[PDB]
């Protein structure tokens, strides 16, 4: 089957079931991460420390994407799309990353810099992962318009 | 291809691209080394601490050789 990979970051932790086909690559990327990251601080409420696992994996997406190249196919594209799925399943709920950011900002501790870095790296990867946004999602108001339930105008 | 193996010794560090054919053996030899070595000290300027990566790998050669036997062919 597969081997689990723990993304344990001091106060924080998230897991990722990695097929052993690339668990070695994932473990090496972890061997890079655990060094790249700073030390656990006040529950990871620091300048960049991921105060929750969602950003713990957001920074993960950021770096991994940093280690890829879309022009080519690599070994980290697999882990890229993989952790992409796992993140959009665990922390995201079919909604948009912006809703996730707004929530994590509202309920939990808030540092706008991180919560936006979240979308930053999420998107860099989600695209670098060859998963574009050529897929219109079910935005409530927009279908409400498609059905006439609403109506919009754009002011600049 | 291969997996990189970090020979990180506190202040010092050197890497070694190991073909996964024996990256397990290399990682186990590291699991021995990191214990055999003393702790990082004044930038590894101690009695035996490798003050640079060249000696960080010299001691590595020393031990690994200690773990071989020329009369036979081994995994190391």
């Amino acid at each position: 089957s597969t081997r689990p990979l723990t993304l344990s970051h001091g106060s924080l932790e998230h897991v990722l079931l990695v097929p052993t086909a690339s668990f070695f690559i994932a473990s090496q990327l972890q061997e890079q991460f655990n060094k790249i990251l700073p030390e656990p601080t006040e529950g990871f409420a620091a300048d960049d420390e991921p105060t929750t696992p969602a950003e713990l994996v957001g920074k993960f997406l950021g770096y991994v994407s940093s280690l890829v190249e879309p022009s080519k196919v690599g070994q980290f594209d697999q882990v890229l799309n993989l952790c992409l799925t796992e993140f959009e399943n665990c922390y995201l709920e079919g909604n948009d990353i912006h809703a996730l950011a707004a929530k994590l900002l509202q309920e939990n501790d808030t540092t706008l810099v991180k919560t936006k870095e979240l979308i930053k790296n999420y998107i860099t990867a989600r695209i670098m992962a060859k998963r574009p946004f050529d897929k219109k999602s079910n935005s409530a108001l927009f279908r409400a318009v498609g059905e006439g339930n609403a109506q919009l105008v754009a002011i600049f």
